[PDB]
């Protein structure tokens, strides 16, 4: 009497699921859209140092001759790198000699600048504010956003562990719903906070909170179907994340400033709390635990949604404890993780499917937070990388079978690794070039995950399928938490974020043909 005849017997596939799958999947697509929305609400836009004579208007008016503005930007900032007003610094004593062209203006001291003691103007064209524009992350304070970008991140981390034990002690679908609770609160807390790290502390609360409902809305989503059915769904919750990134594009563009936009975002949360009740409880657990009255009820209840009550009146409480008793105990947690790494043979399948597990986080969250680098709009650059998703993620599963199985992953990750690599070589005016590549970059990594998500199962042996999937997820959170502070090598040189990011994946794709 093993719970599977019970879930056969309600109905395994029609109607409901279907409702549930919708209702789990739309949250998805805000939480995609909460997770990269630091693109938008953090962009750096160009800006250039405070001058008296040209932002001031009392010192306007005093102005000894009718100079156009750009004599006077000139006149003001000592020229940049890329031909532009030198971001960081300024002329102490207004520089007359500069006009005439009788001089070479090249000879200037570092004694002649002082730094921006007056602020910054910042350029208002595209972006009305965002947290630069208010805190002034600029100069030396430029290292503050690969930081929020990890706290964040290890927010991810911690809500895991923390809402995993949660989960386990107290169910599903409840701390599914204080989850949405939380995202919402926290959300909406943090569009107002004045200072920097309050900004951060809510975010890393926030990021807890997103953690918990993608696991929950996983588990909840794999424990109530039949098991022919359960890639189906994992394909469903793949989809739903391209579908945020074309969500988190549209509404970018549609509002410009980063506290309306994070309330925005934060917004439909609360919505999402308030109709989760609804939702039944994962009958599974309900029997694990030992109250048999309520899994009847939750499967009553599913059985007369799909119409199926004829065979739901046979339902008894001696069967649901037969299906108690048949349910394997996991007392075994102590040992599996050991034996995973002191098993001679198991030993090298993990390392080589953390070490793919790692690249994903690594190289992933350390571009797909820095597209205003790769390109001119970045509006335009997120909608593509939820459009190129489909194709690749649904095209993919059809070599798994044809091409086999280990040279899936190699391809799944040397190609899209290659991909970053071209952008190097590739020189700056072919502008074109430069931004499909990188779409078709980060546009084809993620598959990678769908793919090594489906083939960490069949590899292990089914005592430790659970604790090897335990491992993978912790390598890929703690690999993209040092994803955002590689971009700090960025003041050498400009290749070096990119170049690294590109021999992680090819070394990663090319260890995997040992497995
Ligand atoms: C914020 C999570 C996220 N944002 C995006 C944006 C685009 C494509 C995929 N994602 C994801 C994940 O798929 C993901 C990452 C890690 Br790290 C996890 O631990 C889990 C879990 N459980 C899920």
């Amino acid at each position: 009497m093993a719970f599977p005849e019970l879930l056969d017997r309600v109905g395994g596939r029609g109607r409901f699921q279907l409702l549930q799958a919708v209702a789990l999947v739309t949250p998805i697509l805000w939480v995609t859209t909460q997770s990269m929305l630091e693109n938008f609400s953090a962009a750096v836009p160009h800006h250039r140092c405070w001058v008296p004579l040209l932002d001031n208007s009392t010192s306007q008016a005093s102005i000894p001759g009718d100079f156009g503005r750009d004599v006077l930007l000139a006149v003001s900032i000592p020229p940049g790198p890329d031909q532009r007003p030198h971001q960081c610094l300024r002329f102490r004593q207004p520089q007359w000699q500069l006009i005439e062209s009788n001089t070479t203006a090249t000879n200037w001291s570092d004694a002649d600048t002082e730094p921006c003691e007056d602020g910054w103007v910042y350029d208002h064209s595209t972006f009305r504010s965002t947290i630069v524009t208010t805190w002034d992350l600029v100069c030396d304070s430029q290292a503050l956003r690969p930081m929020a970008q990890s706290i964040f991140l290890a927010g991810i981390l911690v809500g895991a562990a923390v809402c995993g034990h949660a989960s386990d002690r107290f169910g599903r679908r409840r701390v599914l719903t204080w989850s949405y609770l939380l995202v919402s609160v926290s959300g909406t807390i943090a569009a107002l906070m004045p200072t920097f790290p309050l900004y951060c502390l809510f975010r890393f609360l926030v990021a807890s909170a997103v953690a918990g409902v993608m696991m929950n809305t996983a588990s909840l989503l794999m424990e109530w179907t039949s098991a022919q059915a359960g890639p189906l769904m994992m394909t469903l919750n793949a989809l739903g994340f391209s579908f945020g990134q074309v969500l988190t594009g549209s509404v970018a563009y549609g509002v410009r400033s980063w506290r309306m936009l994070q309330l925005a975002v934060s917004a439909p949360f609360f919505l999402f709390f308030v109709y989760s009740w609804w939702l039944p409880e994962s009958a599974r657990w309900l029997i694990t635990v030992g109250r048999l009255d309520q899994s009847l009820r939750e499967l009553q209840r599913v059985a007369a949604v799909n119409r199926r009550k004829a065979e739901a009146d046979t339902l008894t409480v001696e069967v649901l404890r037969s299906a108690m008793q048949e349910e394997p105990n996991g007392n075994q947690a102590g040992a599996r993780l050991g034996t995973l790494l002191h098993t001679p043979g198991l030993r090298l399948r993990t390392f080589i499917s953390m070490l793919c597990w790692f690249a994903f986080g690594f190289t992933f969250f350390g571009l797909a937070l820095d597209l205003q680098a790769l390109g001119s709009n970045i509006f335009l650059l997120q909608a593509l990388i939820g459009i190129v998703d489909l194709p690749v993620k649904m095209g993919s599963l059809l070599l798994l079978s044809r091409l086999g199985r280990r040279l899936c992953q190699a391809s799944s990750l040397v190609l899209p690794g290659l991909c970053i690599l071209a952008n190097i070589l590739v020189p700056r005016e072919m502008g074109i070039l430069r931004s499909s590549l990188a779409v078709l970059g980060l546009g084809s990594l993620g598959a990678a995950f769908t793919c090594v998500t489906i083939f960490s199962s069949e590899l292990f042996p089914t005592v430790i399928r659970m604790t090897a999937v335990g491992l993978g997820q912790v390598a890929a959170r703690g690999g993209a938490i040092l994803g955002p502070l590689v971009r700090l090598l960025g003041v050498y040189g400009s290749w070096l974020p990119l170049l690294v990011y590109g021999v992680v994946p090819v070394l990663s794709g090319l260890a995997a043909l040992l497995l």
